[PDB]
């Protein structure tokens, strides 16, 4: 009459806690069927464990990652299951992003355009993470171009995913929006154009959109990189746009 091994399943809340907020983890759909369960045992992939005879436990991760829980459930018999899921916690306050702003500065952001001119600040008034970005503020006299920047020595590596997150407002003169990254030959004689076109149409209006742009890694590493964001006008008027929290790993 051989023994079934329990079976091991758990979720938690909140699905994306900050630091030294506590989670619950709730194991309480864990079952053995042919017995009972004597015990939950806990991995929280941080370097702490914890066992508990109840399915429930709370937990708080003092450092932002993403971290495999791991859970054992084990029978009165010994036998065991686990079940593996993965937790991402973020900063409970300040921004570590690549670019965070949180020193005041531009961060070497420059404007330009084309029957447009912008102005870039550093702000308190919107953030994404952290207590300060940039306000962009775009004067638009038609149809033109209008450039957020950053030149451009060697910004990432080929093959590199950044994340953008911008503020777009509603009722602007704007047809499209996209963060780009453009390698060039120190000259400009050879250019790489590479972007997220989104269209005006295809954002959420007064929020915070996170748009990602990966660097293809066929890329020459040695080129100079321009990165920023691009937005296209189509009519007279002047708009508000807020930038923060470019990020990217390594
Ligand atoms: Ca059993
Ligand atoms: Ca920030």
């Amino acid at each position: 009459p051989e023994n079934q091994a329990p079976k091991a399943i758990f979720t938690f809340s909140p699905e994306d806690p900050v630091t030294d907020e506590n989670v619950v983890f709730n194991a309480s759909n864990s079952i053995d069927e042919d017995g009972t369960i004597a015990y939950y045992v806990w991995d929280f992939g941080d370097g702490y464990e914890g066992t508990s005879t109840t399915p429930t436990i709370t937990y708080k991760y003092k450092n932002p990652g993403t971290y495999k829980v791991k859970l054992i459930v084990t029978d009165n018999q010994g036998a065991s299951s686990s079940f593996t899921a993965t937790i991402k916690v973020t900063s409970a306050t300040g921004d570590n992003s690549k670019f965070n702003f949180e020193d005041g500065t531009l961060g070497g952001f420059t404007t330009s355009g084309t029957n447009a001119t912008g102005v870039v600040v550093n702000t308190t008034e919107k953030a994404f993470k952290g207590e300060r970005g940039l306000k962009w503020t775009v004067t638009s006299e038609g149809e033109g171009t209008a450039e957020l920047k950053l030149d451009g020595g060697t910004i990432v590596v080929p093959g590199t995913t950044m994340t953008f997150r911008i503020w777009i407002p509603s009722g602007a003169p704007i047809a499209a929006i996209q963060p780009y990254i453009m390698p060039h030959t120190p000259d400009w004689s050879e250019v790489l154009w590479n972007s997220t076109w989104k269209g005006y149409t295809m954002v959420k209006t007064d929020d915070w959109n996170e748009i990602t742009l990966t660097l293809p890694e066929d890329v020459d590493p040695t080129w100079p990189q321009q990165m920023g964001i691009q937005v296209q006008t189509i009519d007279e008027g002047e708009f508000t746009i807020y930038v923060d929290a470019i990020d990217w790993l390594e």
